[PDB]
RNA sequence: CCAGGUCUCUCUCGUCGAA
RNA sequence: GUUCGACGAGAGAGA
C-alpha cells in the first residue's frame, strides 16, 4: 500500500480532527507484584520516550505497492478457494437495513459506544443520537444515508494500548481508521449474509477462525489438520497488501454470487483518511476499521497460501491443503512437510514480507508442541487426551494485570485473566492466585479455583 | 467534562420471563 | 438459594 498524496485538510475542505493525547492506562495495585516490560504506546509527537520522529514512523507501514495485475497462480488459487467456498451454499441476498443496524442471527448489533465517524464526529453527533435498540427505527438513519451518502473518509486514530519497549522509543504505534457509520451500514447491507456464514462456519471449509471459541474448538483442530505442519508470521500484513489482491478477492466474490457489490471492495484499496489537520489518500492496504476487514483479511490469506504454494512447489494438489486463518494469523498443515522458508522467499515477489512463527529466527519444523494460534498453545488434557487445552503462557497475562483503565473494574479484569491462565495447570494457576492475594484488594477479590474451572470446562462439552 | 475503528469469543452486572 | 431463557450495560483477551 502506498500513500498517494497528503495535504492540509482546510484546503481539501475537510475539518481538523482533534484527538486526545493522554492515555487512559494507569498502573494497578498489582504493578509491583508481577513482572513485565510493556508501557502504554506513543500517542502524541512530544512523547519523552521517543527515539525517532513520530509521524514518519507510524505511516511507515505503508510499504508501497508491488503488483498490479492478477497472475496465473493467483488466478488459479482464486478458483480453488472460491471453488471450496461454494459448498457452503451461502445466501447471496442483500441484508435489510433493520438487520444490518440492530443485529440478527449471525451478526451482532452496531457498536453503540464507539465513534460514528465522519461527518458526525466533527458535527458533534454520537451513534446513540441516530440508533435506538428498542424502537429499532431505521428512518433517521435512512435520512443521513440520503444526505451524506457513502464512500466517506476514515478518521485516523492512534491506538491506546500497551506495547513493548523497542516499539515505544521506535514510535511504532498502531493506527485505527474509524469507518463512518454510513459505510458500516452500507457494507453490512451488502455483505451481512456473507458475514453470518463465515461466523457460523469456522473451520478448514471457510479457512477462517472467526466465530470460534478456543475453549472448545481447540479440540476440533488437530483432527482437521493433515500430517506435517507449516506456519509463518507477517510483517505488517494489512499495509503490505497490493491492490491486485483486492482484485483476486473480488473475483472470488464474483464467483459466488456477490457480483453487484464487488465494487465496494474498491472503496478499500483506494480510500481517503482524516488525521488531525492533514488529509491523505492510500492505494492498496486494508484499512483498520471497515466492516468485514476481519473476514476479507482471512479470505486473502487463504488466497496467499494457495498462490505461494502453487508458485513454489510447481505441481501440487491444493485439495490436500487444510488451513484456518484469523486475519493474518494462521495455522496450516500438509501431507508432506513444506518449507516455509521457500514460500517467504517466493513471496516478497508479491509484496508480502514473511518471517518464522513465534518470533523465531530460523524456519524450524512446526510441531504440535511449538505451534500457536491466537497466541495460545495446544496441550492435550492429562486425564482426557482427546480434549485439547488452549494454553496462553503466563508471561503476558502478567503484563495485562500490571495496568488498568479504571480500578473500579479490577474484579472483572482479573477474573477474565483467570479464565485464560488456569489452562497452564493447577500449580501455576494457584501460584498466580497466590501473588494476587498478596495485596489487600487481591485478598478481597472473588476468584474461582482450579477445580471449578476444570469442572465447568469439561461440562461445556455436555 | 467528553474525544479514540471493525469484528469474534468469554466473563461480570442490571432488568423483565420461567416449577 | 441456584438454575434456565430473552433483552439491555460494563469489562478482558484475540485478530
Amino acid at each position: 500500500g502506498e500513500i498517494q498524496w497528503m495535504r492540509p485538510s482546510k484546503e481539501v475542505g475537510y475539518p481538523i480532527i482533534n484527538a486526545p493525547s493522554k492515555t487512559k492506562l494507569e498502573p494497578s495495585a498489582f504493578h509491583y507484584v508481577f513482572e513485565g516490560v510493556k508501557e502504554p504506546a506513543v500517542l502524541t509527537k512530544n512523547d519523552p520516550r521517543l527515539k525517532t520522529d513520530f509521524e514518519e514512523a507510524i505511516f511507515s507501514k505503508y510499504v508501497g505497492n508491488k503488483i498490479t495485475e492478477v497472475d496465473e497462480y493467483m488466478k488459479e488459487a482464486v478458483d480453488h478457494y472460491a471453488g471450496q467456498l461454494m459448498s457452503l451454499d451461502i445466501n447471496t441476498e442483500q441484508m435489510c437495513l433493520e438487520d444490518a443496524m440492530y443485529g440478527t442471527d449471525g451478526l451482532e448489533a452496531l457498536d453503540l459506544s464507539t465513534s460514528a465517524g465522519y461527518p458526525y464526529v466533527a458535527m458533534g453527533k454520537k451513534k446513540r443520537d441516530i440508533l435506538n435498540k428498542q424502537t429499532r427505527d431505521t428512518k433517521e438513519m435512512q435520512k443521513l444515508l440520503d444526505t451524506y451518502g457513502i464512500n466517506l473518509p476514515l478518521v485516523t486514530y492512534v491506538k491506546d494500548e500497551l506495547r513493548s519497549k523497542t516499539k515505544v522509543e521506535q514510535g511504532k504505534s498502531r493506527l485505527i481508521e474509524a469507518s463512518s457509520l454510513n459505510d458500516s451500514v452500507a457494507m453490512r447491507m451488502a455483505f451481512g449474509n456473507l458475514y453470518a456464514a463465515f461466523h457460523k462456519n469456522p473451520g478448514v471449509i471457510t479457512g477462517s477462525a472467526v466465530g470460534c471459541d478456543p475453549d472448545l474448538f481447540w479440540s476440533k483442530i488437530p483432527v482437521l489438520m493433515e500430517e506435517k505442519l507449516f506456519a509463518f508470521d507477517y510483517t505488517g500484513y494489512d499495509a503490505s497488501l497490493s491492490p491486485a489482491w483486492f482484485e483476486a478477492l473480488k473475483m472470488v466474490l464474483e464467483k459466488i454470487g456477490f457480483g453487484d457489490r464487488v465494487d465496494y471492495i474498491d472503496y478499500l484499496n483506494h480510500s481517503h483518511h482524516l488525521y488531525k489537520n492533514k488529509t491523505y489518500c492510500v492505494k492498496g492496504g486494508m484499512p483498520s476499521g471497515m466492516s468485514g476487514t476481519s473476514i476479507f483479511n482471512s479470505m486473502i490469506n487463504n488466497l496467499i497460501i494457495r498462490t505461494l504454494l502453487l508458485k513454489t512447489y510447481k505441481g501440487i494438489d491444493l485439495d490436500h491443503l487444510k488451513m484456518i486463518a484469523y486475519g493474518d494469523d494462521v495455522i496450516a498443515s500438509y501431507p508432506h512437510e513444506v518449507d516455509a522458508s521457500l514460500l517467504a522467499q517466493s513471496g516478497k515477489d508479491y509484496g508480502l514480507t514473511m518471517t518464522p512463527a513465534d518470533k523465531s529466527a530460523t524456519f524450524e519444523t512446526v510441531t504440535w508442541e511449538n505451534v500457536t494460534f491466537l497466541k495460545r498453545f495446544f496441550r492435550a488434557d492429562e486425564k482426557y487426551p482427546f480434549l485439547i487445552h488452549p494454553v496462553m503462557p503466563m508471561k503476558e497475562i502478567h503484563e495485562s494485570i500490571r495496568w488498568t483503565k479504571d480500578p473500579r473494574n479490577t474484579q472483572d479484569h482479573v477474573r477474565s485473566l483467570c479464565l485464560l491462565a488456569w489452562h497452564n495447570g493447577e500449580e501455576e494457576y494457584n501460584k498466580f492466585l497466590a501473588k494476587i492475594r498478596s495485596v489487600p484488594i487481591g485478598r478481597a477479590l472473588d476468584l474461582p479455583e482450579y477445580s471449578t474451572l476444570y469442572r465447568r470446562w469439561l461440562d461445556s462439552f455436555g
